[PDB]
């Protein structure tokens, strides 16, 4: 292929350039980003964070190799999932470039661990059917008999990112040496692992304890000294970024709750036809939209936000209100 200005083949490239200049910012409107580039955000997102990073040429990726991969990898996200599609991946991956972009942090991490982060981002909900693990468990499914039931959707998340690379022109790790696509490899499964919201409590607990023995540089900036607690970071970053939405500008974190709800409740009415015992929140005939953000807000995200602004402090206080502001609107509209 030419290969398109930003990645994809748009009608509206200067409406697409607008939003674009948000790249490095929260603030940046991702479904406008999917308006402007014909549904397609993770292919121009990714491709613009490897550009704003340089990430082609510092690991020698050809665009073209790089272009199908994206393209593929976006293919296999569902597009009649309410939300996790394509368009929570881009949003998952662009939060992390700016978590990771954060001056608390700044070079810290090595270019392939910054790799590893956004490629385990962008691949962390691949070929997601719509349904939760406990509903490939209960069902009996070919993929909770492989993975013995335990982290059943995000061990398949981790197989179908890494075997797009072998379709046709897709590796774009084909010049990375063996040192560090083994490395990359381990990064990731350790990245999208961590997205398992059984391991949240696990996480949340470590990187609580980290920000409790934290060391600091005279310019406020993060000391990791070693691998262990970067990995440790990195988890938990990609994890933030994951539960992000409620930290978002309240228009876009409705919207968000206006997917998942869908995406819940489908499951839900599925869950009832075959007479299963319904998930917690799929329920459409009891369920309190308002009162679950709430609650979920309560105790998983402010406790995982807090915790992540205490380590970063004070890059994160902006982000930490604005949770605040939208837990508030929420608690007022039950
Ligand atoms: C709007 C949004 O952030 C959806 C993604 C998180 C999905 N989610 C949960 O995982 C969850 C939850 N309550 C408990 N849990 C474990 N809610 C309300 C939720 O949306
Ligand atoms: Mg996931
Ligand atoms: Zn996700």
């Amino acid at each position: 292929m030419n290969i398109p200005r930003f990645g994809v083949k748009t009608d509206q490239e200067e409406l697409l350039a607008q939003e674009l200049e948000n790249l490095n910012k929260w603030g940046l409107n991702i479904f406008c980003v999917s308006d402007y580039a014909g549904g397609r955000s993770l292919t121009c997102i990714m491709y613009m964070i490897f550009q704003e990073r340089d990430l082609l040429k510092k690991f020698r990726i050809p665009v073209d190799t790089m272009v199908t991969y994206m393209l593929t990898l976006e293919d296999h996200y569902h597009a009649d999932v309410a939300y996790h599609n394509s368009l929570h991946a881009a949003d998952v991956l662009q939060s992390t470039h700016v978590l990771l972009a954060t001056p608390a942090l700044d070079a810290v991490f090595t270019d392939l661990e910054i790799l590893a982060a956004l490629f385990a981002a962008a691949i962390h909900d691949v070929d997601h059917p719509g349904v939760s693990n406990q509903f490939l468990i209960n069902t009996n499914s070919e993929l909770a008999l492989m993975y013995n039931d335990e982290s059943v959707l995000e061990n398949h998340h981790l197989a179908v990112g890494f075997k797009l690379l072998q379709e046709d022109n897709c590796d774009i790790f084909q010049n990375l040496s063996k040192r560090q696509r083994q490395s990359l490899r381990k990064m990731v499964i350790d990245m999208v692992l961590a997205t398992d919201m059984s391991k949240h409590m696990t996480l949340l607990a470590d990187l609580k304890t980290m920000v409790e023995t934290k060391k600091v540089t005279s310019s406020g900036v993060l000391l990791l000294d070693n691998y262990s607690d970067r990995i440790q970071v990195l988890r938990n970053m990609v994890h933030c970024a994951d539960l992000s939405n409620p930290t978002k500008p309240l228009e876009l974190y409705r919207q968000w709750t206006d997917r998942i709800m869908a995406e819940f409740f489908q499951q839900g009415d599925r869950e009832r036809e075959r007479g299963m015992e319904i998930s917690p929140m799929c329920d459409k005939h009891t369920a309190s939209v308002e009162k679950s953000q709430v609650g979920f807000i309560d105790y998983i995200v402010h406790p995982l936000w807090e915790t992540w602004a205490d380590l970063v402090h004070p890059d994160a206080q902006e982000i930490l209100d604005t949770l605040e502001d939208n837990r508030d609107w929420y608690y007022s509209a039950i």
